[PDB]
């Protein structure tokens, strides 16, 4: 039982690392800027103490080790006080391996687009299907039933799950589900996940640009790794795929195809908005059944037939599979209306990357007709660029009519500046702006939101505790 102390630890990632440390039994203590919800809660529910700002006495006395997010940097004082005086340090990805991955099975879910889709899928198979799976995941599906269970196990996008069952044979178990992105290297230790981790069951979900060699080396780290005994799971007829496995496999390979290295696993459209659907797989006849949910769209297809792959690969039979995706209530924090105060509706959404960011926006625009539509986004920062271009972010919001980004005020990342850039250099990315205040960004929606605008909160996380305190901000304002 140590003593770990997390910097960053409010915020996501970092956060369920603290989790998932406190189920481990350590003892964990945290420094962020800033305490907000949701995930101030969960710490302090979980017994985790957090202190505010990155101070010295944070670390006085001395923690077994400093778990260090990938915000931090030389020339802070708590990390010049660490080097200093040769604390223990670690970063996000490794204490996950070491602590948790090492003993499981791991399923990571690579891609351009859509990962939690699946990771999120993929969680709800396995727990309908008694898989008492760990996650450490980008959010969380939504659970209707009153089965207690499930509401627990999904009530944080962590959860430890148990080790493989060293007596009872009966028991299919040890696994943990994770996302492989380009998130949480830290100053010391510039290894990606892709490098970091090391999954039994890899699904690459898709490789496609709203540099394709950066991604698909990326990728490859990744695949190049995976034992002989394991899988690969991926869509059939997508190059950038086959090429990316052309640099050095030596794990069998499942390729899955939607229809309406052949296909091993298909989709067969029954409804053709995607709501319907028969999955099957070409080698076991009886690994047969319908998908008949409320989801809709190609993509939400093409992310189910991935995860029932992975979920079969580890004893989930299809039908099984396929009956847990029909009772799939969705996804939390997938434009989730959170508010209609004075008119102005105000939706809560995961989305904190190009891609995500797009996709999120496409659905508001089809969503909400003529309405005026406020993006306020907190992308989630990173020290490293990988396969996007910089512009990316900016032209991810261009169907919004109104941008305020966030960058956070003594852990400026250079947003401002690729924002800026390119706003001038592409002007049909339309109104954008970067603000280095929560308050401030309030105040400008209060300001000059009016009645009938839909306003879209887009951060991997708490945002600073935006979402109520702009709520609480638009209810107290005076009308005439």
């Amino acid at each position: 039982g140590m003593h770990i102390h997390i910097l960053g630890i409010c915020g996501t990632f970092m956060g369920s690392l603290a989790l998932l440390a406190r189920a481990l039994g350590h003892t964990v203590t945290g420094s962020d800027a800033n305490i907000y919800p949701p995930m101030s809660t969960q710490l302090e529910q979980a017994g985790v103490t957090i202190e505010e700002g990155y101070l010295i006495a944070h670390l006085q006395p001395a923690p077994d080790l400093v778990v260090v997010g990938n915000a931090m940097k030389r020339g802070m004082d708590v990390i010049e006080y660490m080097l200093d005086t040769g604390l223990r340090y670690t970063s996000g990805p490794q204490f996950l391996s070491e602590q948790v991955l090492q003993s499981r099975h791991v399923i990571a879910v690579a891609g351009t687009h859509g990962k939690t889709t699946t990771t999120t899928m993929l969680a709800w198979i396995l727990h309908y299907a008694g898989i008492d799976a760990g996650f450490l995941i980008g959010g969380v599906p939504l659970v209707n039933t009153t089965d207690t269970n499930l509401q627990q196990v999904f009530a944080h996008s962590s959860y430890l799950g148990t080790e493989k069952d060293d007596s009872d044979n009966s028991v299919n178990t040890g696994y943990f589900v994770i996302e492989a992105d380009e998130y949480d290297s830290a100053f010391f230790d510039k290894r990606s996940k892709f490098v970091h981790y090391r999954p039994r069951t890899a699904i690459l979900n898709n490789l496609e640009f709203d540099d394709l060699d950066a991604i698909q080396t990326q990728f490859h780290h990744m695949v190049r790794m995976i034992p002989s005994t394991g899988k690969i799971i991926m869509p059939a007829a997508t190059i950038s795929l086959e090429d990316t496995l052309a640099k050095g496999v030596w794990t069998p390979i499942w390729r899955t195809s939607v229809i309406d290295n052949s296909s091993d696993w298909q989709a067969e459209l029954i409804s053709a908005d995607g709501s319907q659907f028969t999955v099957s797989f070409n080698d076991n006849k009886e690994a047969t059944a319908l998908v008949n949910w409320s989801m809709s769209g190609l993509h939400n297809v093409n992310n189910a037939l991935v995860a029932i792959a992975a979920a079969y690969n580890i004893g989930v039979s299809v039908k099984t599979a396929c009956a847990a995706l029909s009772a799939f209530a969705g996804i939390k924090r997938r434009m989730e209306l959170i508010g209609d105060v004075n008119d102005i509706l105000v939706f809560d959404d995961f989305a904190h990357h190009p891609t995500a960011i797009t996709t999120t926006l496409d659905g508001a625009k089809k969503k909400l007709a003529d309405r005026r539509l406020w993006a306020i986004i907190e992308p989630r920062s990173n020290t490293m660029k990988m396969g996007i271009h910089q512009d990316s972010l900016a032209q991810s919001a261009t169907l919004a009519d109104h941008t305020l980004w966030y960058e956070p005020t003594g852990l400026e990342w250079g947003l401002k500046e690729v924002i800026d850039n390119a706003t001038i250099a592409n002007p049909s990315i339309g109104s954008q702006q970067v603000l280095s205040s929560v308050d401030d960004i309030i105040k400008h929606i209060c300001t000059h939101a009016k009645a009938g605008d839909a306003i879209v909160i887009m951060s991997n996380g708490g945002f600073e505790g935006i979402h109520q305190r702009l709520l609480t901000a638009l209810g107290n304002i005076v009308a005439i």
